[PDB]
């Protein structure tokens, strides 16, 4: 089977928050081995609570663990911006197998808008001899963490060779992403202009670059 947890939980900056993790006598109920992880977009999970209530080193004392019956609970007090993430519970069973929580999208609410700062890179002379032409559009310091990109071969828009990373929570908790328009060196040499245009909560940001 699987561990049941709420889908979404939202909190105001400073408040305490509780994420439950419902299980059975075969996991949460009969064992002291429930652990909590946090997913930040471009990050690998980080253990905040292990064996019900134990915090590892470098994890804030604002995190606490608990269990009653078949229900485990993670308590984040004094909510801050970095706390906005995806939370998951894990438990060791009667056997060697392990069970996983459905996950919980924890949202903080102070959340000031921050339009992205766009930086458009032409392909490097180093990459050019390598027979590739990837234009890199570095979208940074944006909030909330979502954008719609749009490339153009001067004015004529392009939908081919477009790749867009998922936003990754930076150290200041704002998001940063990257869009790649992969072209051939003749393709690049030809067009007199290229444009990168992100759209974020209606407001659009546009950078331009031209070959030399
Ligand atoms: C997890 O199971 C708990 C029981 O421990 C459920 O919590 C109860 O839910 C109802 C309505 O949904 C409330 O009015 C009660 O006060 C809760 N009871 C207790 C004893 O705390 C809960 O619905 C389950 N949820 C998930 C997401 O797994």
């Amino acid at each position: 089977s699987a561990l049941t947890q709420p889908a979404s939980v939202s909190g105001s900056p400073g408040q305490s928050i509780t994420i439950s993790c419902n299980g059975t006598s075969n996991d949460v109920g009969g064992y002291e081995s429930v652990s909590w992880y946090q997913q930040h977009p471009g990050k690998a999970p980080k253990v905040v609570i292990y064996d019900v209530s134990k915090r590892p080193s470098g994890v804030s004392n604002r995190f606490s663990g608990s269990k009653s019956g078949n229900t485990a609970s993670l308590t984040i007090s004094g909510l801050q911006a970095e706390d906005e993430g995806d939370y998951y519970c894990k438990s060791l069973t009667s056997t060697r197998r392990r069970v996983f929580g459905t996950g919980t999208k924890l949202t903080v609410l102070g959340q000031p808008k921050a339009a992205p700062s766009v930086t458009l890179f032409p392909p490097s002379s180093e990459e050019l001899q390598a027979n590739k032409a990837t234009l890199v559009c570095l979208i940074s310091d944006f909030y909330p963490g979502a954008v719609t990109v749009a490339w153009k071969a001067d004015s004529s828009p392009v939908k081919a060779g477009v790749e867009t990373t998922t936003p990754s929570k930076q150290s200041n908790n704002k998001y940063a992403a990257s869009s790649y328009l992969s072209l051939t060196p003749e393709q690049w040499k030809s067009h007199k202009s290229y444009s990168c245009q992100v759209t974020h909560e209606g407001s659009t940001v546009e950078k331009t670059v031209a070959p030399t």
